[PDB]
């Protein structure tokens, strides 16, 4: 039970581990994107939209390194959501409710992540536009019907 699907929560928790690896004690949208791109569901999603997996991971890793906050933190140190991520989740929740989904899934998280300027630069470079995202969301709803 819960408003977030398991797979969504798993992406968020993998994101925290990526954040610590880049020396961050605050989870950031780029960290969540790294996690989403590598997850089972996220990787399949990008494939179908025809987003080259190698090229996307390469953009993500460049951005992860540019924004590195330190050497890896002990994987028993404390990590909290940044204000940026609290927004990611608020927008994911809003998008899910708009498309009449009772749970927040990976596509909704994807829509939320597109608010972040760093993540959105990346999306625009792999030709995943705002219009494309909406279409992903619209198709997902329609498979419900």
């Amino acid at each position: 039970q819960g408003k977030y699907l398991n797979r969504t929560i798993n992406i968020l928790n993998a994101g925290k581990n990526i954040a610590k690896s880049y020396g961050h004690n605050k989870l950031k949208p780029i960290h969540i994107l790294s996690a989403l791109a590598k997850s089972d569901y996220g990787s399949t999603l990008f494939k179908e939209n025809n987003v080259n997996a190698a090229n996307l991971k390469e953009y993500i890793d460049i951005a992860l390194e540019q924004t590195r906050a330190g050497a890896p933190l002990d994987n028993k140190s404390k990590i909290v959501n940044s204000a940026e991520v609290k927004e990611t989740l608020a927008l994911a929740e809003a998008a899910a409710n708009k498309y009449k989904s009772p749970k927040v899934d990976v596509e909704h998280l994807l829509s939320g992540l597109s608010n972040d300027e760093l993540v959105n630069e990346i999306f625009n470079e792999v030709y995943l536009t705002d219009e494309a995202i909406k279409a992903i969301l619209k198709r997902k709803f329609e498979k419900t019907l």
